[PDB]
């Protein structure tokens, strides 16, 4: 009865087009009279290892930039560089463009990604940005300029373009002003997450859901405190807890019965203990993909 | 690197409709001049246990269903029962109808659900059908009328219509021409779901994914034949292998250059032995979801 959804991806799919820079193709996101794609689109093989992107964007002509939404050519009348994020100024507003915001957000929220290729959809999924900054996603040569973004009420909060995978198979982009998430750099060199710790109060948020979805045999009957559920957390690579982290928990306590403190005991004891061979929610590790909002939404209904 | 993905829900997004009967509220799927959705609606409670669809339809009026299009009132210009579901013929044309087909889906198929509430989109994620014809879905009251779909080129698919939930937790509902997949039937009365059996096929495929991801530890040297293999399937409660089913997984043995037979040997070794506390593209479970399709699709980058 619980499940990785994602948001509803139909306003985000009309915003979604096609940018070619010689060889190179990548996804664009057409709002109001403005395509906001990745910079390394002006790169050619060579420049990617340490681009000048001013130097390579002044040779650039508007013409150079092929942008097609579905069968129509949009036509260049500008470039601009904002960060790692090129806009491209073009001669017709987007007629499909939605009520947006850009967000840029915190590490352990989460995001639903529309997967594309030539400017088409692929597919949609949901993603956490990692403590380190990166995504666990699933993006091909092509996919570059996919966007991550939430629905709330009618507006669509983006939050994510993608821009590169690392070493580590993991990925790596930028808010839609062009600032990285973590200390990454838009070339092709080798470049280091930091170590990846899991996400505590996503975990507790999904053992809330599992207690909901009546998946309750990890309940104990201890409580501990903050201090030294932290102690077992760092050692675990968990995230510590916080009291904002309780504050934020404190709806799913109700609902259940269960005080925030109650379920650290029990995930203390899965983190010493192991799942002894067990599933919660059909899974046989702790999930930290599901943000307390995420939960709530799923196990009230919330609509868009 | 391999996520599980869902279609775009675009074009069913703008398909959704609400449709009330008295105090109760499900989905409609507003096709053309047609407002699909589960003949229960005509139900009050006390007639869910054992009730006689044709005397019931036939005490209502046109004006006792109220079908909303987002803020628009839909004018109920008719109503008629095919199987388990109403057809509301309304006055207006969808002018957002998608291209479209009305398939039944074969078990061990995917999909995508759009899961609606009040005719709003939620969410959206993937389902397989069960090989006993369920589908482990999260869906709460008011999600009846929501959609399982497939996107081939332009069209929309639709596979699923949802009606009910099973003691189990898990899900029933019909084809768009309102045949149940499986035995179950639309009244409030216990139902048995056979037993369910794990989708081999696709459990080969998702190793496959493994291999083309780099994830590797769990292929031996040892080959099997279709018989010998389909003696441990029995025994797992896997469901037996067929050419067919080869014949399907041909292009990833081929990518891969790991026969099929030799991809079965491997299996076998992970159901006698278990997976040591090891994972498989994060994973601590063998995963039945994801169809050979789903792979080739995700790994070759297929668009819509
Ligand atoms: C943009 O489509 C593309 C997406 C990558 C390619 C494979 N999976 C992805 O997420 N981004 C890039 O190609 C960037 C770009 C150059 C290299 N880089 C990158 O991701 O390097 C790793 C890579 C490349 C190709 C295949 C596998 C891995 C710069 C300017 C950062
Ligand atoms: C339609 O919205 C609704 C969806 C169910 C309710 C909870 N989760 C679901 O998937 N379908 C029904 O209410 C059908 C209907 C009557 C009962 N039934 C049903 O699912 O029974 C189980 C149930 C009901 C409410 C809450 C939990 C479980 C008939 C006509 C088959
Ligand atoms: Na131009
Ligand atoms: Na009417």
């Amino acid at each position: 009865g619980f499940r990785k959804m994602a948001f509803p991806s139909g306003k985000v799919e009309g915003c979604m087009v096609q940018v070619t820079c010689g060889t190179t193709t990548l996804n664009g996101l057409w709002l109001d009279d403005v395509v906001y794609c990745p910079r390394h689109v002006i790169c050619t093989s060579e420049d990617m290892l340490n681009p000048n992107y001013e130097d390579l964007l002044i040779r650039k002509s508007n013409h150079n930039f092929l942008v097609q939404a579905g069968n129509v050519q949009l036509r260049v009348i500008g470039h601009s560089m904002q960060n790692c994020v090129l806009k491209l100024k073009v001669d017709t507003a987007n007629p499909k463009t939605p009520k947006y915001k850009f967000v840029r957000i915190q590490p352990g929220q989460t995001f639903s990604v529309l997967a594309c290729y030539n400017g088409s959809p692929s597919g949609v999924y949901q993603c956490a940005m990692r403590p380190n900054f990166t995504i666990k996603g699933s993006f091909l040569n092509g996919s570059c300029g996919s966007v991550g973004f939430n629905i709330d009420y009618d507006c669509v909060s983006f939050c994510y373009m993608h821009h590169m995978e690392l070493p580590t198979g993991v990925h790596a982009g930028t808010d839609l002003e062009g600032n990285f998430y973590g200390p990454f750099v838009d070339r092709q060199t080798a470049q280091a997450a930091g170590t990846d710790t899991t996400i505590t109060v996503n975990v507790l948020a999904w053992l809330y859901a599992a207690v909901i979805n009546g998946d309750r045999w990890f309940l104990n009957r201890f409580t501990t405190t903050l201090n030294d559920f932290n102690l077992v957390a760092m050692k675990y690579n968990y995230e510590p807890l916080t009291q904002d982290h309780v504050d934020i928990l404190g709806p799913l306590s109700a609902q259940t019965g269960i005080a925030v403190l109650d379920m650290c005991a029990s995930l203390k004891e899965l983190l010493q203990n192991g799942m002894n061979g067990r599933t919660i929610l059909g899974s046989a590790l702790l999930e930290d993909e599901f943000t307390p909002f995420d939960v709530v939404r799923q196990c009230s209904g919330v609509t868009f």
